[PDB]
């Protein structure tokens, strides 16, 4: 086997289609699905699979009671086969915590999971199954991470951290792993003001990652890193088309280098694919709540601050609930470009939906065309009622 | 690996043996059995495997409550082993959507699915377990296909498709696939009058799919296909056995050009093995309903619209419900002949078991034997008092 | 891959060692455990499984009343990993029917199962997991086998039927396969004057079966093949030390060519190793039921009238139920002698306890060792009070 | 393949990162995790796993009543993923018994189960999945052996195994087996006056194993093996550091040569890492019952009687149940040194918790590392009042 090169660009996207759902929430009413959240997608060279956090309870077990909880001892990074949901018996554990990321370099995958207390936690790096290298905690804040799949060129696989405030300047650092081992890593720099939970995807132009500014801004920050020269510059998407959540109404000029401002102390994670006239924002459709999805095709949202939607496709309706999205591509498929990818979390129970004590989600999962495909919605689909 | 070539004939049909039978209703009453409808077998060149549309649900899950309903989000085509029941643990996802067929061509396996609402659905063709290729609605009305096992020859995959009415003139459109890539499509020709949910066979004389006329015809239609040439004929079974569902009784002289009248507006999924002396034909017992199952010796049944049957085997007892049946073949399997096989889906719950609320079903399979074999029927088996 | 000959003696047998134990009945209670009876164990060159015939419904399921029934349509032949009990999710369906045998050759499985009415029942033979030759009733009175492992030499696997009366003469026949094909069959000769349920073992002497003689018979038929000239002998073993149930006390002289007479029309499978000075015989310790199970060294038993025994080990205590016994062998292992094998079937539920409407079984399984070790007994543990 | 041998020596241990926790008894309340007790972890070149002794029963089902007890006939060895509950659907049975240990020599891994009533207890010795050797019981009282992992250098892997009393001098013996076949064994020479379950690691100074004197000694016997000349020496761990539980207070001068007093009869499993000045030591924290757990860094706790710790990390609160410990290691992992590892055992239900009918366990697993990471605490999480 030979890592894997960044050698495409991405696919012209025209509309997307459906690439995986597991429906959880509904099989799990009857059936041992794990409770989960945080999840996202992640490919082998052979095979794709989901992942997400356990909670360490199935939905009907009497554990699932608090889930609406971030950081529990019971919570681990786990992976299952493609649309198949989160099973106690076909689910695989990739390390222990409750923020994790992965990705597959082509020859074997990197899985990182933190755990531990506010103030002491650690990263584990995990590389062909076994511990390789960890980090303590620099700020003694909650050392957390992406949330979504990282992104390897030639065995490099750059990951995003931060450790300190959710509501001010925090410590974000870039990591750059090859086989599990420490190469570099470097403090955030740009203009970027708060990073958290950045989605990431690659190509011949280099790795993009979109993420979400907590403290103060609805527009979201994004860091391109170069994975050989293992560096990378930080900014905000000029759009004024805001893909945050919650998030003040768009206007008509957006902010290349600051947060836009409305909304503090919150958001929500997301991505885009940032690819010049082939540019797609991902966004909930609620600017108050994590409730629908759309993608909007914002031409040059990165660069041009003045940049309006010319083509959309409805996701998830603004009536059922989603979460967070993030981006993936399978890098060992067939052709001449990379199919840009992405997964919508559709949470169900606390705190939305109060009358059932535990929170969990499904997963909904599209992939890009270059057809321009007809559009469904895709619920969770799962009556809250049933678990009374 | 190399692609599978049709090379070989059917091997002489004198009755047919028990293949496969999983029970799967049974088991689900007290197991975590995925509801299922639509099933098939389709075979890969190491292992045979049971196919279905999930409803995303279990059979004592309380989502099964609605099951009846065609097409909805949560539905995906699932395969699992051979004669076991689909589980949530077992049940492997192939694609998403609410119409599918699958073939594997020697190499590696296409699977398609269809998803979308009724005015704007869209196929993704899946190969080797990534998405390929994408085909948007042509007619705006329910895009359709065989819900049973494509057939390939050196690479090239036949499938048939239908967009458009259900009970007018339709849209019918054969596609040629290789590697999931398009290689031509071709708009129905011949004497069918309405095409829907082929069963389809290979052999060295092509490859034979027996249809559903939904309109006005209860004598099935025929579609011949030259994987090759990439071209096709159509008309419809000439023998006065007639074999669709609900229907007419047999008169003495069939229709080999147009509908044989009696019937609008219905029909079942039913194949036959169209060879000479060697014809087999299945269809329900039952003129009225989907019950039973019996497989009649008709020679030349395809060209002779005066043949009648010389031979039989009851599979279902009229007593008992059945439901779809098609076509599949071990084209990997030893010796001088393809064993003709099928499936027969037994439907249980709704509509004609209305004490619950879902609606499922189990399969069972039969192969060919060159022997004279006793028969024995092959009921669901399930109490659907011991659901209430 | 070669196919296995049989070039070794047995090992010394010196006492027994436990070997596998499933616990079925006691995890049943609370998992989805398939109901079964007439379990086995057989090798593959690089795993050996427990097989048995599922009622295709789990214990705990309302599908489990009713379940003493021997010939439903719901029953097939099913394997699973050594000691683990047969589930819904770890089961794999060998072949449908209710009567059985299964046996590796080196290269491939083969795998017999019957099925059909008492009239018209058919065996369908697997090889290499797909179906190759088919059988049809001779006697039209429940064509029935071994209900245990079969056993090859170069390929040549013979397995004996009966099909016909169980309580007068009956037309048994020793059919002889390889890849699945029939090579020859024939009628049995000898002086056995009823068999069924034979149980095989082969060693380089040949192959030798135990059998049960269901008509007159309290001593065990015997049929010695020769795999390579196709051709077998048959008597009983002449021992007064009398081996099926229910029987009569032991005498002191045996029957070698003529059933030892008090007991009729009833018997239970059983086996032997027969093997000069070093010949073991099982049997249940009640004469009156299946309870409790013993092994009894019994030198030359096969040819002496007036043997008795010298060494023992208890398996099950009287005090706990028996039922069905087999021989099995790892051909593929390591060493310069075939280690002989056996497994006794647990029976719980009915008849002997009706409390249940069920029956089912588990499994315990013992192989040879040149040690004298200590005796345990083996119950199947389960209580079932809790079942009510 | 070739045998593993033992080059490196260990890695510095600066503090401990979570490995694996699989939350058993949270999972188990709702979902078909086997009753287990003794468990442990060991490593395949490939993969690594959890082990424990099953009890035969899940937790929920009524069987689980009674699970206390320590020798039923329902107990066996069962292995399952990494972090993943040991359940019905996807743990493997290794042998059958209610005392174990397991290794991999790099080929092939050896699994030794011992069965049998108090005064005839037997152990089978398994190589590459089958039967090899066996032992009988030599003392009649209780044969027993390690709870965890054995060792193997160049194919031979030492184990040590006790018969005889748990409140007086007894028989241990160190065997030394290849490939499944005893090479050799010996009496237990040297100063430790009592051993039982001991808990072993390789480096290149050879076996050291850290095992429980459960009559008069509350400082833990250690016994060091040369694999290649097959000896052993045997001694206390000299520092007043007491390790075993429950245990007196830590006083200033320890014993080497003879059991430390104060509390008799009685002990736990529990394990070291000696290595001069990178030596750490596991124990409960309470000197009274098994709850918390912690490591002590105890510079040369092996040789220096007033030895003290100068460096420490909880791994489970005092307030939280804790059991047995044990180490084990990835032999198979890359760079220059093996990171130590070890497991703990927590116990839920009887004796402690009586309120359910049962006793059962998850286990939390740690490495160590060379940073000085964050300490958190891992306690099992169940709430016992969800099991009423
Ligand atoms: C079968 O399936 C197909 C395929 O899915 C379906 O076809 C799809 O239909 C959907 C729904 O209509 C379309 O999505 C929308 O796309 C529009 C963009 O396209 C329109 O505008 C384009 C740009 O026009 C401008 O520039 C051009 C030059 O570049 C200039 O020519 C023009 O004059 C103007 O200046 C047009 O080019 C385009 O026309 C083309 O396409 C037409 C088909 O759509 C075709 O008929 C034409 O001939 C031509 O070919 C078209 O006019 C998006 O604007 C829209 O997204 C907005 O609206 C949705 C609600 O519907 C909202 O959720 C979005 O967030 C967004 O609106 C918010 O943001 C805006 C930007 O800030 C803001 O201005 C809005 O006020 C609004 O803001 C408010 O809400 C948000 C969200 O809550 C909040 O955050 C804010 O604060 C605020 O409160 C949709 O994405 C698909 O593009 C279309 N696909 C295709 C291939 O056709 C088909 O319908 C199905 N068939 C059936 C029968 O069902
Ligand atoms: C152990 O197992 C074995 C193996 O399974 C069992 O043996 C099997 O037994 C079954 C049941 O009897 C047989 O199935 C039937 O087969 C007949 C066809 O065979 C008969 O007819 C043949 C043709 O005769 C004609 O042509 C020849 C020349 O070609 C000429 O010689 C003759 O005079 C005549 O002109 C005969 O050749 C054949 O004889 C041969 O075989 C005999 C054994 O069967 C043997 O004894 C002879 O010596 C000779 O060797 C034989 O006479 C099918 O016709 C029949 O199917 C019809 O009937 C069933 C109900 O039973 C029905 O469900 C079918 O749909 C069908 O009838 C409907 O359709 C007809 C065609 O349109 C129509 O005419 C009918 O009126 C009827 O239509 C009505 O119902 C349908 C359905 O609801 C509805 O749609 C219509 O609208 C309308 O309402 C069976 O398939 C097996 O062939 C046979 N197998 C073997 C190998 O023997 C054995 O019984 C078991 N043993 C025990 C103890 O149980
Ligand atoms: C730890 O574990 C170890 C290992 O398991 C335990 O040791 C084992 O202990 C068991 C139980 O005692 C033994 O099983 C029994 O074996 C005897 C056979 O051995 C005895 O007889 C031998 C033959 O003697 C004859 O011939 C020799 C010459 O060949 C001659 O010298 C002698 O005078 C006589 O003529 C002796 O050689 C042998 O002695 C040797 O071994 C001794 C140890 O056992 C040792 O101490 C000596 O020094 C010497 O080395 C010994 O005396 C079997 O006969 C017996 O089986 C019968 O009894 C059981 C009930 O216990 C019954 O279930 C069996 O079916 C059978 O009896 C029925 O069938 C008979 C034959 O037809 C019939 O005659 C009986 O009347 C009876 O029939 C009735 O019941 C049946 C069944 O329901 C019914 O069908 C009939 O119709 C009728 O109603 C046991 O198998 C093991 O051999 C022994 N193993 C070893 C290695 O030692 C140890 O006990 C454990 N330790 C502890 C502390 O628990
Ligand atoms: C974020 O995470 C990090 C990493 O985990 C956290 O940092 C960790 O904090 C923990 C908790 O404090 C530390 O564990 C303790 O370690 C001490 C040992 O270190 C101390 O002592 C060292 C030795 O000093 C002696 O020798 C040196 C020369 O060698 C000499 O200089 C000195 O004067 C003295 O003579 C010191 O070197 C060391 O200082 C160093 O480290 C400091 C940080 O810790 C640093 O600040 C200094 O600058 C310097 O660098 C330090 O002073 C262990 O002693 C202790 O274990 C005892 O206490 C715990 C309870 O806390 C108890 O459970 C243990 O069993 C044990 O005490 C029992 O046994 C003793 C031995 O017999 C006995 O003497 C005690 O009385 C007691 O016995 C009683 O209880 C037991 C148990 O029930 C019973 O059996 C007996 O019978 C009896 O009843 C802890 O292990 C970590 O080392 C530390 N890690 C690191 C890397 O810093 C950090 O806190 C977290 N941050 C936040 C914000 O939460
Ligand atoms: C795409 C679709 O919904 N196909 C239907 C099909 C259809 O309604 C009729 O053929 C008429 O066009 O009939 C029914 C049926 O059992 O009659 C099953 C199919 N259900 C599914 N494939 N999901
Ligand atoms: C084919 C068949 O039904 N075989 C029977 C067998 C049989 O009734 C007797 O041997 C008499 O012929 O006995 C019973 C039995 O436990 O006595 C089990 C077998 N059940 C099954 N194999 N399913
Ligand atoms: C063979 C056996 O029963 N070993 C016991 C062990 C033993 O009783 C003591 O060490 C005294 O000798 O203690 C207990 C224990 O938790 O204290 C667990 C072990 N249980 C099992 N291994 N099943
Ligand atoms: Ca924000
Ligand atoms: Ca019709
Ligand atoms: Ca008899
Ligand atoms: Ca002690």
């Amino acid at each position: 086997r030979n890592f894997n090169n960044l050698t495409k660009g991405l696919c012209t996207i025209n509309s997307w289609h459906i690439y995986g759902k597991d429906n959880a929430v509904r099989i799990g009413e009857s059936s041992d699905v794990l409770v989960t959240r945080e999840p996202y997608v992640s490919c082998d060279p052979d095979e794709c699979r989901f992942y997400a956090l356990s909670q360490g309870t199935t939905i009907r077990g009497k554990h699932s009671n608090g889930t609406i909880h971030d950081r529990s001892q019971y919570r681990a990074l786990i992976s299952w086969p493609l649309s198949s949901p989160p099973t106690v018996y076909n689910s695989r554990v990739e390390c222990i915590g409750w923020s994790s990321t992965s990705c597959h370099d082509g020859k074997s995958r990197m899985s990182i999971c933190i755990s531990g207390p506010n103030n002491n936690a650690s990263a584990v790096v995990w590389y062909n199954r076994r511990p390789v290298a960890e980090i303590n905690t620099w700020a003694r804040n909650i050392l957390r991470t992406q949330e979504s799949e990282c992104v390897c060129h030639n065995g490099v696989c750059p990951v995003v951290f931060t450790d300190g405030s959710a509501t001010g300047p925090a410590d974000t650092r870039i990591y750059y792993f090859k086989e599990g081992k420490i190469l570099k890593w470097e403090s955030l720099t740009g203009t970027a003001k708060h990073i958290e939970e950045c989605s990431c995807y690659g190509e011949r132009t280099g790795i993009t990652c979109t993420c979400k500014d907590n403290w103060q801004g609805s527009n979201r920050p994004v860091i391109q890193i170069d994975p050989v020269a293992m560096t990378h510059t930080s900014q905000y998407i000029c759009s004024p088309v805001l893909t945050d959540n919650p998030r003040p109404n768009d206007p008509n000029i957006g902010k290349c280098n600051d947060p836009y401002p409305g909304n503090n102390n919150n958001g929500v994670k997301g991505f885009s694919y940032l690819d010049g006239a082939n540019t797609w924002l991902g966004r909930t459709i609620s600017t108050a709540s994590r409730s629908g999805y759309e993608m909007l095709k914002v031409p040059n949202a990165l660069t041009d601050d003045r940049s309006k939607p010319i083509q959309g496709q409805t996701i998830v309706l603004n009536a059922d609930w989603s979460g967070y999205s993030g981006s993936f591509m399978d890098y060992w498929a067939e052709g001449d470009c990379y199919r840009a990818c992405f997964y919508v979390e559709l949470i169900r129970g606390r705190p939305k939906e109060d009358k059932v004590w535990w929170t969990s989600n499904s997963i909904v999962s599209m992939c890009s065309s270059t057809e321009f495909l007809g559009q469904w919605n895709w619920p969770d689909g799962a009556k809250i009622e049933y678990f009374l």
